[PDB]
């Protein structure tokens, strides 16, 4: 086995057991290229037990809508096909963590517990509870990033220029092949369709719709599941990649990878991506410009989350930002729009309210435009505070890929300035770099943008 150590850390002591190693599955909904999979079955070889899979149906989602439920449970059957392929038995509790998962391994007599990592509160919160519920030993491995979260820094990074240095030269140590996921020796000691469709019901009366009366989000953008995602990162590598520094930050192509959906809910690995991306020969340029993205903005991001507990509030933003909005705070708003304004995408400002309808009708808005649509809610919002939750809001109820620290992160970054300079002060966004509308004009095509949304 080529296990790298560095890759796993203890959550609790305990006094192992003699049932089934199991891995708590959340962030990293995939059966290749996981090392939290791959090391739970390391253990369960070690200790002559079966690896089993369990996964969450929490009651969230609530919060979220249809389109992420769907998305991702789409996704999870055709994963227990995957790991019946692998005598790897999968168990879809429903409730939450705390309660569901310590009654799991009290039930099934499990020896040790796995989860994967992720730096979002909730987990955490989820984490706290099932460490009160258990006496057995508790490990959580880093499967989503390549370089693993506590060994890629210390401590939060200011700017991408300082991450990027320690990120970098630790990829010779990080960057490899999977070993191949082997299979349990034998096939060990309601369904999701009904699951699927209790929920479903459940969420069906906050469904987004157009006056009209008919349903507003369009599946056909991004089919779900591991065997998609490997088909769309093999369009990208083929088709979009050659293009994608010359037009990532242009809103009218189609140049991006559109994985995030999938990188999101972890139904593709991202140094899967990485090894693809490196063994191509493509434009010079776009490489590192992609790779830049999903290696240091990405990565970055979960070391925002995790070395900032007020990630998503106004406190972690920089000095520099903070006492700039704060003078700032009384300059009187040149509009300020509800939250209802906002969703409907009613603002006196055609470019603005196009991006939030790609967001409402395909779950997906242009990376580009995600910048212009944050930073403007920061100008038309009573405060900096209101902004944060505002986009907050928006961007976990309508992305696929929202609820992720790529997501704080970024609104972060739009926001106060967070893995950003100084720029040019102004009235209410203070130093905060600006985006105006006529830049775009400059920039892209606005008004075929603005045609493709209405
Ligand atoms: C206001 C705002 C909100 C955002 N919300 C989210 C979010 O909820 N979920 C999310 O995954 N990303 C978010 N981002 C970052 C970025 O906009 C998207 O990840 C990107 O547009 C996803 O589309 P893609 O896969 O085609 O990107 P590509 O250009 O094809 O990049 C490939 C991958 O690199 C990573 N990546 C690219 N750009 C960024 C970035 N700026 N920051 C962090 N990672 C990046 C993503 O994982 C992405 O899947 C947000 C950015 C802003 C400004
Ligand atoms: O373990 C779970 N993870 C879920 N996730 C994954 C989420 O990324 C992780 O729970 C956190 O990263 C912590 O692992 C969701 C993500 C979404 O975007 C939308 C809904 C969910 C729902 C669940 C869930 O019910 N259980």
């Amino acid at each position: 086995s080529h296990m790298n150590p560095k890759r796993i850390r203890a959550l609790k002591s305990g006094k192992q057991g003699d049932g089934p190693v199991v891995y708590w599955m959340s962030r990293d909904q995939r059966a290749e290229d996981n090392w939290a999979l791959l090391f739970s079955r390391a253990i369960a070889k070690e200790a002559n037990v079966p690896v089993v899979v369990v996964f969450c149906l929490t009651d969230e989602f609530l919060e979220a809508g249809i389109r992420q439920y769907e998305f991702m449970l789409k996704g999870l059957q055709e994963l227990e096909v995957s790991l019946s392929r692998k005598k790897i038995p999968s168990f879809f509790l429903r409730g939450d963590p705390g309660e569901k998962i310590s009654r799991f391994v009290k039930d099934y007599n499990a020896g040790t517990l796995v989860t994967d990592f992720s730096p979002l509160r909730i987990k955490n919160q989820w984490i706290e509870k099932v460490i009160s519920g258990i006496s057995i030993p508790f490990f959580e491995v880093d499967a989503h990033n390549v370089v693993p979260c506590w060994e890629a820094s210390q401590k939060h990074e200011y700017a991408a220029h300082t991450f990027r240095p320690k990120l970098y030269a630790l990829l010779p140590e990080f960057l490899e092949e999977f070993p191949e996921l082997e299979p349990n020796s034998v096939t060990p000691e309601e369904t999701l369709s009904d699951v699927l469709e209790t929920g479903v019901k459940a969420l069906l009366p906050e469904r987004a719709l157009l006056k009209n009366k008919d349903p507003l989000f369009e599946p056909w953008h991004f089919e779900p599941g591991e065997k998609a995602a490997k088909k769309v990162m093999e369009s990208f590598i083929a088709d979009r990649l050659d293009s994608y520094g010359a037009l990532r930050n242009d809103p009218t192509k189609n140049m991006l990878s559109n994985l995030s959906p999938y990188l999101h809910f972890g139904q593709i690995s991202s140094q899967r991506v990485v090894l693809e991306v490196e063994k191509a020969e493509s434009n010079p340029g776009s490489k590192k410009a992609f790779l830049d993205e999903i290696l240091i903005w990405k990565e970055i991001s979960d070391n925002f989350c995790y070395y900032n507990p007020g990630y998503d509030g106004f406190e972690s933003f920089p000095s520099w930002a903070k006492e700039s909005l704060n003078a700032h705070r009384n300059d009187v708003r040149s509009h300020i729009y509800t939250l209802e304004e906002f969703e409907a995408g009613k603002t006196h400002d055609p470019l603005w309210n196009a991006s939030q309808m790609e967001l409402l009708s395909t779950g997906k808005m242009h990376g580009y435009t995600r910048m212009y649509w944050a930073k403007k809610i920061l100008e038309w919002s009573e405060s900096p505070e209101k902004a944060l939750e505002i986009a907050i809001c928006l961007n976990d109820r309508y992305e696929l890929d929202g609820r992720d620290p790529n997501g704080y992160a970024g609104i972060a970054w739009s926001i106060g300035g967070v893995h950003d300079r100084a720029w040019g002060e102004r009235e209410v966004t203070g130093k905060i770099r600006y985006m105006s509308y006529e830049g775009c004009k400059r920039k892209f095509d606005v008004k075929l943008y603005i045609e493709k949304y209405s």
